[PDB]
């Protein structure tokens, strides 16, 4: 049997098989030495054997408002931060290693765009189970396993107080760098650029960058309603639009994210950005008389992209982890640091952020409270109701826990069976394994996985093993941390990935953190004090309630 | 008239145009403030005052050999290395910043990988001269510049002593990342890799690779003459080759780059790698008979990128420069360096490289003495004479002096005037701004470039300025170091984009510079003891002179 398939090597080391029988692990700068990379240096002895728990420390970062309220005013605010980012980063490898058909490195992976890269190998299509050595020779049926234990019974709503607002800004936002090609196959993505391109916004290639195009004064084409601007009709920019059959061209927005026509929140958010990106142009314009189309487009472009990671980092993220700690963006604490200025999306990274139990039951606008029917492909709700409107109602609106079990509503239970089931195709490793890459320590039982002992009792006779608990169901079982959106796993898996994925664009390098890159101060503040208040209230006739917090 | 058109911002401050008449230079991390990025720092200013000029150090680094012998046995051997690769390196923007299209950073800049990048923007096209403010309106006939200057009259041999097999292994090596697009015109590479990828071995596309492969035991097709192994015929493996139209497919070796077919020292390299490419296959099925084709295929050529970026470094480099220092190629020196593993091949780089002169007046192969048109388009003289007769003459054979002025054979003459012709179309800036760009003084008169008066007079007068002087011919007419093939600005430009270039490439990343990346220690060692000799004798009958340098 393939022994690659015991997983021997431990701390990263490299399973490299040799002969027939044989096998080697390459634990070069792992820490660790021996046959499985499993005797460690004395500095990595002590580094860990004094490492607080990611439950410890969940605890403080969560804990004692008072004393971080100093802190954040100290200049200690970035000496963590940059903690953080460079701690976090390591945790993902640059450049690049492995991809759907590469279990090694390889010049192919390294160069081929077209592939989502992965952290861990696949399982070996020769071990005698699915996830290598344990569990049964079968798994469990991915639409049983989905209406047993994430079928959503009673709507658990987030206890940190998240709302639609920010459940639409993550979809929006995550399918610019998740985007699978269906043409291809799972491990295959259409979003090359791998990252905060703002391709959603402009297209994900240049044709249709300039089908979207205005080609005047760097602005991007779109149409007035109501008084009120928002994208082109597809008939404006013949662009490639994903409409159910039977919607005129006339009726349908040319946007970017072909698929962004499916929910009035994503629409949303399109015109925003659109609003927002012609709003800049305007202001480099007016200090710039001499530039034209182009360089008005493509600074306009820079000044968005760094909008997005600010948000995206002190807002976005500060919701979601929960932390006093006054996460700070700022490009120049990582300029001491040794850091790759490069990312590359990782299937496994598509999975962990397949967020579906955010959703709510209904989606209620004011008095009016429309169903899952009356949202999904309404080419009407925006215009009808305009930004504002519907800025105030998801602001208000709270968005469902997203660890724990069972609050995935049956509307889209659905993409929960397709996840499991891709993620067998991409023969992904054991859940527990992912601990360890991460880490963290792995369960050892499924009763420490859930804090209980119902689903427990029965994750385990389906599973048979823990070690054997794949990966997406893992996550989303596991327990929340006290009053929690989610879980551990989540987070110690969740943040590397994203953080190394944002850190990494381009213009966080020192090449080109530059005012000039900008278009000069002004673009440059514009990025440096980017707000979510800002993007929605600068572009609307009045300003709404507006936060990825509940009032 | 542009403020920009007087280049005002020095120490790579970048110059941004406001209002109708006003301009701003941005300083940022230049080492300078000030209106023109003028005033010096404390440090900056003791930094440059000290630095012996790189007259200085060419000087030391040719000179002594025993005191070298000595550093070269102590561990300074690597403590300099590292200084010059962290130092020359420097000189390279990372991630890429312009190209033909963007004199300003941009998403599709770092994006669109079909574009060489550049180092400094192009002359604006709104200035009152093609080079900016100084020199003619209308430059020297490119034609003329070339009869006058750069038609050899007598060969002038490279002192040195490089021989033609260094000469076609430059010309090799260099066309696997200087690969222009003719059908998009200047500015635009086929080589999308950008560096050493060995796609001239494998090919620049999927398509092609798959054509070339054998698709067993990793091997690559080729095909037996004279029971010698060659590369396989256009019949066998149906892939685009430019061969002058008349010969039949039979007649034309299928190699990865195209172009390889026009010449035997080009096709002889080509046939050595494929057969090293074969036998690594070999090694690595013996010692993991479980892998199949792909990986076995893979994995060969990351050994081979290995093999080449050693040669290219300890072998190939040291020959040139004509240092005493054992250049040493070990990618950990860098391990502790904050350095980007990421490269894009620069268009400034691709003409600096044009190094045409170095062809000889006739090619000697023993007694014979072929002519070009003899040589040329000669489909049989490699069958013919076979490797290590070829090897022997080429390693005997030297090859001309590369600075200087008029020593380029009138056969090939045709190839500097286009040249000289698309800098102008790329808009390249002066000579004295790359100078200054790679830390060099501006030369003050055409007679310090040249070290004479004579041509300097006539330069003067086509010029008008010093300050007007082209890229290129700066290159090429600057006056020789001592006994060297060239020049300053050739070494100060060259290096760099030249050392960047290499160490920048994904293996010497600690990621993959790991003994599991090439299967294990053997190949692991394959890399690290690559070496020219090793290279043709381990795949030939016999083992003739071969070498760098002339006997
Ligand atoms: C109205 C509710 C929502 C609907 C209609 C929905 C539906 C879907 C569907 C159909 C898939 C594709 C897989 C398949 O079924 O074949 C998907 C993928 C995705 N969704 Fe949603 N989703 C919703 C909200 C969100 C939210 C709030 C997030 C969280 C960011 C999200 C994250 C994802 C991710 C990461 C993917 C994978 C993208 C890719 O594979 O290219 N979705 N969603
Ligand atoms: C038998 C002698 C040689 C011939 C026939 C030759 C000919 C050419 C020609 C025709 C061009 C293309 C530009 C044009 O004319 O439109 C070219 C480009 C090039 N050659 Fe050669 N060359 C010779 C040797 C070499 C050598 C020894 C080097 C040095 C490495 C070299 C370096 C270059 C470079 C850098 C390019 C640009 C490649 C590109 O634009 O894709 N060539 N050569
Ligand atoms: C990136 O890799 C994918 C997968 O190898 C390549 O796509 C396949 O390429 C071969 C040869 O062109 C075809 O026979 C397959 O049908 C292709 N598609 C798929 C979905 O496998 C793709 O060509 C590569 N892209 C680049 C730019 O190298
Ligand atoms: C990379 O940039 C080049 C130049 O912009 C793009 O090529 C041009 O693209 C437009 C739109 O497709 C065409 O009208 C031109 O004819 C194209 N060719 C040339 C030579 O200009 C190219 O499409 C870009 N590539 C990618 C992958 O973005
Ligand atoms: C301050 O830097 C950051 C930046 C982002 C961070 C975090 C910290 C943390 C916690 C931490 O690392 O402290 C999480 C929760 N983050 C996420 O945005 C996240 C990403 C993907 C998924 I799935 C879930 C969460
Ligand atoms: C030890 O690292 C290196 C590596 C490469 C080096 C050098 C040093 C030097 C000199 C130096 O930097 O010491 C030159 C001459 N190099 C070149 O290969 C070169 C590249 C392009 C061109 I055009 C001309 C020369
Ligand atoms: C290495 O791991 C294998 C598989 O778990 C195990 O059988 C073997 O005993 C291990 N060797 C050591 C020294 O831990
Ligand atoms: C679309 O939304 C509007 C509310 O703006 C509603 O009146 C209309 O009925 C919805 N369309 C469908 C098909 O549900
Ligand atoms: C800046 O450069 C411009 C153009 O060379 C020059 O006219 C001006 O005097 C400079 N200003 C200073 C302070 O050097
Ligand atoms: C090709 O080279 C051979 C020497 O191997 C020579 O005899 C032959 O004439 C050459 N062909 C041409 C067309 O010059």
């Amino acid at each position: 049997v393939n022994p690659c398939c015991y997983y021997p090597c431990q701390h990263q080391g490299i399973c490299v098989r040799f002969g027939l029988d044989r096998y080697q692990c390459d634990c070069t700068r792992t820490g660790y030495s021996g046959p499985n990379c499993t005797i460690p240096e004395i500095w990595t002895w002590l580094r860990t054997t004094l490492r607080p728990s990611p439950s410890f420390i969940h605890f403080l970062l969560t804990h004692g408002r008072w004393l971080w309220d100093f802190v954040n005013a100290t200049f200690i605010r970035d000496t963590l931060m940059r903690l953080v980012l460079t701690v976090r980063s390591n945790l993902i490898p640059s450049p690049p290693t492995y991809n759907i058909a590469h279990d090694y490195i390889s010049w192919e992976s390294f160069s081929n765009v077209s592939y989502y890269t992965r952290i861990l190998p696949s399982v070996p299509r020769d071990c005698p189970t699915p996830m290598g050595t344990k569990g049964k020779k079968q798994l469990p049926d991915a639409e049983f396993l989905s209406r047993r234990f994430l079928l959503r019974r009673k709507f658990i709503p987030d206890p940190q107080g998240t709302n639609l607002m920010f459940a639409f800004f993550a979809q929006h936002f995550t399918h610019q760098f998740f985007k699978t090609s269906g043409k291809m196959g799972p491990g295959f993505t259409k979003a090359l650029g791998h990252g905060v391109d703002l391709g959603h916004i402009y297209g994900d290639n240049l044709e249709r960058q300039y089908q979207l195009r205005l080609f005047k004064d760097g602005k991007l084409k779109y149409q007035m309603l109501n008084g009120e601007v928002y994208p082109p009709s597809v008939e404006e920019a013949p662009v490639l639009m994903h409409y159910p059959r039977g919607i005129p061209p006339q009726s349908q927005m040319a946007v970017g994210q072909e698929v962004f026509g499916l929910l009035p929140g994503l629409m949303l958010y399109a015109t925003i950005w659109l609003r927002e990106h012609n709003r800049v142009c305007d202001l480099l314009k007016a200090e710039h008389p001499t530039w034209g189309d182009e360089q008005l487009f493509q600074t306009a472009r820079l000044i968005l992209i760094g909008e997005t990671i600010k948000i995206v980092i002190e807002e976005y993220v500060q919701q979601l982890s929960g932390y006093f700690l006054q996460l700070k963006f700022d490009p120049e604490l990582l300029f001491g640091a040794q850091f790759q200025y490069r990312n590359r999306i990782a299937m496994e990274f598509n999975q962990l952020y397949h967020w579906h139990p955010l959703m709510p039951d209904s989606f209620r606008v004011g008095p009016q409270d429309y169903s899952y029917e009356q949202f999904l492909f309404n080419t009407s709700m925006l215009v009808d109701y305009g930004v504002e409107a519907l800025v105030d109602a998801f602001s208000r609106q709270p968005a469902g826990r997203i660890g724990g079990g069972r609050n995935i509503d049956h509307h889209i239970l659905h993409v929960a069976v397709d996840v499991i089931k891709e993620s067998r195709v991409l023969r992904l490793q054991p859940f527990n394994e992912y601990r360890k890459r991460f880490g963290m320590k792995p369960y050892t039982s499924f009763q420490e996985l859930t804090g209980e002992k119902e689903m427990a009792a029965e994750l385990e006779e389906l599973y048979g093993d823990i070690d054997a608990l794949e990966f997406y169901p893992g996550l989303l079982l596991e327990k929340c941390h006290p009053n929690s959106i989610f879980g551990e796993s989540m987070i110690e898996m969740g943040a590397p990935f994203s953080l190394k994925g944002l850190l990494g664009n381009p213009i966080c390098s020192p090449e080109y953190w530059k005012a000039s890159t900008f278009g000069g101060e002004v673009g440059f503040n514009l990025v440096k004090t980017a707000t979510l208040k800002k993007l929605v209230c600068l572009n609307t006739k009045t300003c709404p309630y507006v936060s990825f917090h509940v009032p």
